[PDB]
């Protein structure tokens, strides 16, 4: 019976129930896997433009929050800042782009991350073939898959008003997953988290970073803030 002080042990609360989280396994179409095995395997001297395509694409999310305000006002009421932040980790050599746009709904995922071809993804393969920087990725409807010119895995954690939060993920080789995300919320968004390549390591230093966005990155017309580890 009769107790004064308990170990931590025998106080430690029960597991919250285990949740099972759905996925599934998609092919990339033909001349994405294509495109994939090329930007992985050849050499590009401008490897660097990866984060122009990235933050592109969250600024072209978060202008569609303003634009959908027109037809659904109720998005005004967020407190949300609109904003991207770029955050590399130096322990687990991942960069990642964090933004407040809408967000990717799990068919978006599907439909927009792989099983559909763009119709310029033939012409720009032919076009690096006949030595195109790779800069003019994003012209052809493809700038996603310039990730991989750094990362050996991408993974993408999304969340939509109209769907539950999800995970995409790839290491190419010709597939990508899709699988429910019970994990920590991360609210109305998308976070791209690069796994950097070994030899790629240089963009998760700050000054390599502020280099780049000035560089290449100059209308974003959102606030973009560079999350710095500080040094131990
Ligand atoms: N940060 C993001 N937020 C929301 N959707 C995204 C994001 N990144 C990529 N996407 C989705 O992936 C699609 C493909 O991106 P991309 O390959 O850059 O082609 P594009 O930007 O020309 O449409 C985008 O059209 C968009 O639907
Ligand atoms: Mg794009
Ligand atoms: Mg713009």
């Amino acid at each position: 019976v009769p107790r004064g002080s308990h170990m931590p042990e025998e106080t430690q609360t029960q597991d919250q129930p285990m949740e099972e989280e759905e996925v599934e396994t998609f092919a990339f179409q033909a001349e994405i896997a294509q495109l994939m095995s090329l930007i992985i395997n050849t050499f590009y001297s401008n490897k660097e433009i990866f984060l122009r395509e990235l933050i592109s694409n969250s600024s072209d999310a978060l202008d569609k929050i303003r634009y959908e305000s027109l037809t659904d006002p109720s998005k005004l009421d967020s407190g949300k800042e609109l904003h991207i932040n770029l955050i590399p980790n130096k322990q687990d050599r991942t960069l990642t782009i964090v933004d407040t746009g809408i967000g990717m709904t799990k068919a978006d995922l599907i439909n927009n991350l792989g099983t559909i071809a763009a119709s310029g993804t033939k012409a720009f393969m032919e076009a690096l073939q006949a030595g195109a920087d790779i800069s003019m990725i994003g012209q052809f409807g493809v700038g996603f898959y310039s990730a991989y010119l750094v990362a050996e895995k991408v993974t993408v954690i999304t969340k939509h008003n109209d769907d539950e939060q999800y995970a995409w993920e790839s290491s190419a080789g010709g597939s990508f997953t899709v699988r429910t995300d019970t994990g920590e919320p991360m609210g109305r968004g998308t976070k791209v988290i690069l796994h950097l390549k070994e030899d790629q390591t240089e963009y998760l230093e700050e000054r390599r970073i502020k280099e780049i966005v000035k560089k290449h990155s100059q209308f974003i017309g959102y606030p973009i803030t560079l999350f710095v580890e500080k040094e131990r």
